[PDB]
RNA sequence: GGACGGGCUGGGAUGACAGAAGUCGCUUGG
RNA sequence: CCAAGCGACUUCUGUCAUCCCAGCCCGUCC
RNA sequence: GGACGGGCUGGGAUGACAGAAGUCGCUUGG
RNA sequence: CCAAGCGACUUCUGUCAUCCCAGCCCGUCC
């Protein structure tokens, strides 16, 4: 004998059944002729009787497969974190034209004719016989290489493809050749069986790490169970001109939920494909009317404060002005745009997590949207911090002056804009959420303002505390979501905040019946109202307490403040009414956006990629950036309110004007 | 013809040339006997003539090895970014003495005789006669499984072995068999050849990416040039329990330097092992030396101002102290810690940069020298709050009080510890450095002091000015740290703050001659000299400079405070002369400390990884660890001196003291 | 008579690593 | 017509590990 | 007479994908 | 003695792509 036995299997051979006698060796070759061509190979072994080999730790079974272009190695049983399977394929790059000659035309019959061969070696290190089992299917190139658009055509679309362990798919998409700048890919699948979708760039493999030191990311590896999508980039079009998509299904279902129990590693997927050539966009209209819309709000500024300026030590002040309240959201920009810049192409489609179905691309930019929506808190932090100062300018009528504290809302609100725009660059699990607190802050200064508003002028230091505050906040909060006790830390907090300021009220104002009394039974009703809400409903998600809870407080106290001030015999201007009702309509209309965000970074990456919300106007605006665009309006006419509801007692006596 | 020809190769064949004729397969079989055990082998394919496939693109030539246990594949040629190689080979997973039988002894010729065989395949998508080289070498088992300790030996040494793009080297290393809970290796050599060292559990490949969706890191690679570490922490050693590790020659000196022009990628580098077995050790006697020397210190405390206490609105004040200060270095801890505790075992290897010859492990940690070194500035920090707080307690007599600024001073020597701890887990190029920006902000609080001492109580709120400077100083310098302009930057804001600090001076002290000129002279000139040091010497690393300026500058205003104190006819006590020298000195060696450091993220990582700076004191304490203890000192006696210096005006009445 | 553990003793076939003798191929420049 | 690096086996000394095993003896359970 | 580009026309060998007919192996539970 | 999922080819309709090519003609450079 000679240990090595030579096979010749026919085309038509698609399942292959032999025994491997013991240190022997099987070699079997198929000749491959010019049908062959972008033909998807894909080749899987099987053990038979695998329940004999229980006992045998490693590698069983060694199947190398080959056409001369790719090459893979297959080595049974493949071992999962949960499960071990004794079979498993794999997929060869297809044999392109160029592989059997020059014109292939005109066979007048006088050079050579060239053929290739598919190579499977078959070894195995057991000194016993085993019987296996060899699967030989092919994809031809009408569904491999399917990325060929007429003129005038954009999209293209495939549908309900079957998919297993043993049937993974794949296409080849050549963009120069295409003529393609910007390509996006969507998978949409009703069933909720793991998948995984890769794609590579068409000179780099799937399978093997080429170089023993690489460390280079180009290979995209999304788990999927509803929607998966992909965005295919001017400068990584431009890099790589050629790639390669598969999509294979998961032994088991970790990656993508906790509690399935498909049972059997081997069930069938149907996906439906989106191919889309993309252009350059500039939202012109959509931008002009957000413009437009966030401008005309302005114009109740003009008619009263601005004519009044036309009508009309610092360094003390600049020196000891808290300037240090700007760095935590400087800093989480700074990181989060060093994390973006030295992350690959490949790697961010994997760490970040859109709403795709309401994602407007610019450049690199997913979600062009949901960063130019914030345009709005910039605008009005700058009107406020520019009015604040023009404003200035005496100490024996009317209320105390707050210049420096509506300085520092209108600084918070550009901070707001700047946190919520870097937020939306790469939304992920990260240990500083920062979509939101700045907006927590702006309500607790409101408060602030209105509590010190009476005895003197508000001072910036209670924004340092209330900094640190929502910043704890915010990292415990972030720091124990996968526990099952968060909100209760939550509720005991909130409690504690509750009662310390029910406390402070009444140390400051005293006992009396009218005033402390029913304020601190408002107060304790509502807030155990809402913790009530939060705690016993699922509704709410952990992201969205803190700040739900800050503006209900913020609108309590204001509605507590408005009431004092009509009880006390004052009278409330209609402008300053009219303020009011506009700030709790556009409070109501952000709160009911913001409800719809649903973000969970408890769940899988897979559960994540299922959201399907799809824009409301324009095919441009979510229901995020009309959240954006309503809570910018609703702290423009807050501000608009507090700065304006006291104008009844400009001329009343300093000594004269009622404490509350 | 088959197109399939199989060749029986002995054992003795170590190069192997033959011709591939077009559309042909070559097997060739090696019949692996018992004394094959424990033996790794590598195989090399080389393609003959390689010019004649300059204008082909993809691979030329494929081979597969496989010996039942172990397979690899070689494509060639192999593209690397800078050089493509006709020439390859990779490393094979030896046979175990399972794979031969049960006993092998008394062969009474009774059962089987059972051999294992090596396959080799040679395929090419060309349709021409392709002639190769193949290189079939082994390392036997008395070089691979080197790593067998025998009674009492804790320690291994190899020597000297040879190493190319065509001889790697590996081993294997059984925790479990050889009873070792904590490992470490270090290699080292002479020349500056770019090499790879890799490790990887025994179940694991370092060729394959076993599935397709891993996202798994547990292969370690470092690239080095002289030196290399790693460390098998317990926790690595229960999880995997046997590892396999290999050094490979990168073929281009291009992720090792940038400028070394080798020549010929396959050149021989000479590399001495040292595998060493660790037990948990607890460093009783240099931290109690060290607590010893920090604590006798504090003697000089003791005497007056507890003394004092002995003989002896601020919720106003505690609402308005500014907090928001502590948010920048506790975001940056919980930001290290969370990028810590994700990262693998593996990972901590390669992205963390220690001087490992003078790193002590505890646990997880590295080097738990450089963290438990900083304990000085907690306990000076907290000693200087509780004194601050305590020696409170009039207004007609005396310098004015400082207590919350000494406050503030202790709280940032706390946070000095705190970020320096954290930096030490893991000291890598990120956005905020945070070494040691808090040392000079405490330099800035002390030159404030004695700015404000004489005029009023000073503020905290310079606190977050000079704090918003010090970090945007911080981030700027590193985020234009690879450009070559960076210091002149440096250099204007240095300017920029010294001309307006002088400016300052000339407003607040008015335009004498003897006060105010030659103080804005010696200020001036000492800052020119200090920028024209660190623009053209090269010795001033750019992680020290502001440290350096912020300490000169301190010390120079504190002399100034001193020598204006003495020209006034005022008395200094000698306890204070006392406190000036000692800080002085203490400054004096913790610069000298602190300049040894030699850090240089610019360069690359095996640049990095060739430091080999050993331990001064103890086995324990180093350059690094002498500089924190020194720091730490000094700002305690800079602290007591400030303290103290104005003693003798205790009485003197507020009208009558001097301003300057 | 089973036994592989027992040192010892010597032989054997080697295998691979470090330090020392003359033969190929790939590189350039004049 | 020069000088390198690498590669292979003609063969010299430490070595480090394999097994084929040579014998009697101390030797306990068969 | 070279020419592969030219539609048309029909045949051929098919190949692979989606939707419809009865045959193996692996899973359990009673 | 039950019910699933998968796998293979007996064969039915859209299809989608390959080449073997069948002929004359419009046809320009040989
Ligand atoms: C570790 C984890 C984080 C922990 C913190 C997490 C929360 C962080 C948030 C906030 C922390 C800071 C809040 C204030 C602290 C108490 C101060 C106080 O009551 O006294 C002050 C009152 O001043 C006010 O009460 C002003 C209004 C406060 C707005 C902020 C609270 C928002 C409520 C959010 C709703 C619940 C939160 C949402 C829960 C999901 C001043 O006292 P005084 O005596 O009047 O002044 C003395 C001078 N005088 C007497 C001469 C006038
Ligand atoms: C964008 C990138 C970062 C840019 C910033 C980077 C640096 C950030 C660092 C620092 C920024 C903050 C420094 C102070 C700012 C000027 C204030 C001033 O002069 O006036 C104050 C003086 O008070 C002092 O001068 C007190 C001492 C200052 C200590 C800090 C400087 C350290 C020098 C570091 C050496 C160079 C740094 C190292 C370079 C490698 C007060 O003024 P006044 O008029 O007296 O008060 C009015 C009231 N009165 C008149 C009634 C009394
Ligand atoms: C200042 C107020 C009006 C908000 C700022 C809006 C302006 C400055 C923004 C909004 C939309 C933006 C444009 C959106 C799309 C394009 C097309 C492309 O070439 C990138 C830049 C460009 C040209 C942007 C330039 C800046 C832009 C015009
Ligand atoms: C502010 C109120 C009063 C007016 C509203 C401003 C609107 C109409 C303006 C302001 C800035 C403008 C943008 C400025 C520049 C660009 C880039 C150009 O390539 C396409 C149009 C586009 C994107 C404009 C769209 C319209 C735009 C958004
Ligand atoms: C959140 C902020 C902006 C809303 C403030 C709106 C103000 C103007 C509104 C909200 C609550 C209102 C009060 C609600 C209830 C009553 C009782 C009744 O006797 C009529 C007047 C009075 C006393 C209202 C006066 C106007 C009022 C104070
Ligand atoms: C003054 C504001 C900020 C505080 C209270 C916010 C109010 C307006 C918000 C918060 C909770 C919201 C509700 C939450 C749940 C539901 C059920 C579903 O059909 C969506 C809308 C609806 C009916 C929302 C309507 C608007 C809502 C009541
Ligand atoms: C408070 C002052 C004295 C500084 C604090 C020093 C003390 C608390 C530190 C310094 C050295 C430390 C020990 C160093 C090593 C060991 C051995 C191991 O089992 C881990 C914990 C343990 C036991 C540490 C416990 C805490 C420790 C004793
Ligand atoms: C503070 C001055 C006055 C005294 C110096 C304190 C020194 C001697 C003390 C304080 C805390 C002590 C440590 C406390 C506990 C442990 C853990 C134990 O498993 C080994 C000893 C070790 C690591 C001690 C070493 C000595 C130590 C560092
Ligand atoms: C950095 C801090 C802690 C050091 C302060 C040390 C003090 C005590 C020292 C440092 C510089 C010293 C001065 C340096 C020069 C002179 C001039 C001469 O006429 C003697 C006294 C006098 C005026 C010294 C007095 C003491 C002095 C002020
Ligand atoms: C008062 C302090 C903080 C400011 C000046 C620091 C002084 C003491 C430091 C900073 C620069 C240092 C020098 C820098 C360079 C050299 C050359 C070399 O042989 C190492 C030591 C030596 C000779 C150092 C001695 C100490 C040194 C002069
Ligand atoms: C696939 C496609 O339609 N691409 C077209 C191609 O026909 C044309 O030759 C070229 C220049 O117009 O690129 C474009
Ligand atoms: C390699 C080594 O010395 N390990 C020893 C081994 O001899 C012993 O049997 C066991 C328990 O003591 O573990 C230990
Ligand atoms: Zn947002
Ligand atoms: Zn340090």
């Amino acid at each position: 004998n000679s240990s090595v036995l030579v096979f010749e299997i026919s085309s038509k051979m698609k399942m292959i059944e032999k025994k491997l006698e013991a240190n022997t060796v099987h070699v079997l070759r198929l000749e491959l002729d010019q049908s062959f061509i972008l033909d998807l190979t894909k080749v899987a072994a099987e053990i038979v009787d695998s329940s004999k080999y229980s006992k045998e730790d490693g590698v069983i079974l060694e199947v190398t497969v080959s056409n001369g272009r790719d090459s893979f190695l297959l080595k049974l049983p493949t071992v999962y974190p949960n499960l071990k399977l004794y079979t498993d394929g794999k997929l060869l790059n297809p044999l392109v034209e160029q592989d059997f000659g020059a014109h292939r035309k005109r066979h007048r019959i006088g050079d050579p004719h060239f053929h290739q061969n598919l190579i499977v070696t078959v070894q195995s290190r057991l000194n016993a016989d085993i019987d296996y089992r060899l699967h030989v299917t092919h994809l031809d190139r009408a569904q491999y290489d399917f990325l060929k658009f007429k003129t005038g055509q954009t999209t293209k679309t495939l549908s309900n493809q079957k998919l297993t362990f043993v049937k993974p798919i794949g296409f080849f998409l050549n963009c120069s050749e295409q003529n393609i700048s910007q390509f996006h890919v969507t998978l949409y699948s009703e069933d909720d069986i793991c998948a995984n979708l890769i794609t590579v760039p068409a000179n780099e493999s799937i399978y093997d790490r080429s170089v023993i030191s690489d460390k280079t990311h180009n290979r995209r590896v999304l788990s999927f169970t509803k929607r998966a999508d992909i965005f295919f980039t001017e400068t990584e079009i431009s890099m790589f001109k050629s790639f390669r998509i598969f999509v294979f299904i998961a032994p088991d279902d970790s990656g993508c939920s906790t509690n399935t129990s498909r049972k059997s590693f081997n069930e069938k997927k149907k996906i439906s494909f989106e191919f889309k050539k993309l252009e350059n966009q500039s939202y012109a209209v959509p931008t002009a009317l957000m413009m437009i819309f966030l401008t005309t709000p302005c114009l109740l500024f003009l008619p009263i404060v601005i004519n009044i300026i036309k009508n009309s030590s610092l360094h003390g002040q600049m020196l000891q002005y808290p300037v240090a309240i700007i760095l935590p959201v400087l800093m989480h920009t700074a990181i989060e745009f060093h994390k973006w810049t030295t992350s690959t192409m490949a790697n961010r489609d994997e760490m970040c997590f859109h709403n795709h179905a309401c994602a407007r691309p610019l450049g690199e930019l997913r979600a062009w949207n949901n960063i130019i929506t914030n345009i709005g808190y910039t605008l009005y932090g700058a009107i406020f911090i520019v009015l604040s100062i023009c404003r200035r300018g005496s100490h024996v009528f009317g209320t105390y002056e707050c210049t420096l504290l509506d300085v520092t809302i209108g600084v918070f609100m550009v901070l707001q804009s700047i946190a919520s725009a870097t937020y939306h660059i790469c939304p992920s699990d990260v240990a500083f959420q920062f979509d939101t607190p700045c907006i927590q802050v702006i309500c607790g200064l409101l408060m602030v303002r209105q509590w010190f508003v009476r005895h003197e002028s508000p001072s910036p230091a209670y924004t340092n505390i209330l900094l640190v505050g929502v910043v704890s906040l915010n990292f415990l909060i972030s720091a124990f979501s996968k526990t099952s006790y968060v909100r209760f830390i939550i509720a005991v907090i909130h409690v504690i905040v509750v009662g310390s300021i029910c406390l402070a009220k009444e140390r400051s104002l005293g006992s009396e019946k009218l005033k402390t009394r029913f304020f601190i039974m408002a107060f304790s009703m509502g807030n155990f109202a809402a913790i009530v809400m939060y705690l016993t409903l699922s509704a709410f998600h952990l992201n969205q307490i803190a700040t739900y809870c800050f503006i209900i407080n913020c609108i309590m106290y204001l509605m507590y403040y408005g009431c004092m001030k009509v009880l006390h015999s004052e009278r409330i201007t209609s402008k300053a009414k009219l303020c009011g009702a506009l700030s709790l309509l556009a409070w109501a209309v952000a709160g009911f956006f913001f409800f719809q965000d649903d973000t969970d970074w408890t769940r899988s990456a897979a559960a994540s990629r299922a959201l399907n919300k799809p824009c409301l106007l324009l095919g441009f605006f979510g229901s995020h950036d009309l959240w954006h665009i309503f809570g910018a309006l609703a702290g423009l006419f807050t501000f608009i309110f507090v700065s304006f509801v006291d104008d009844d007692l400009i001329n009343t006596r300093k000594t004269s004007i009622n404490i509350f």
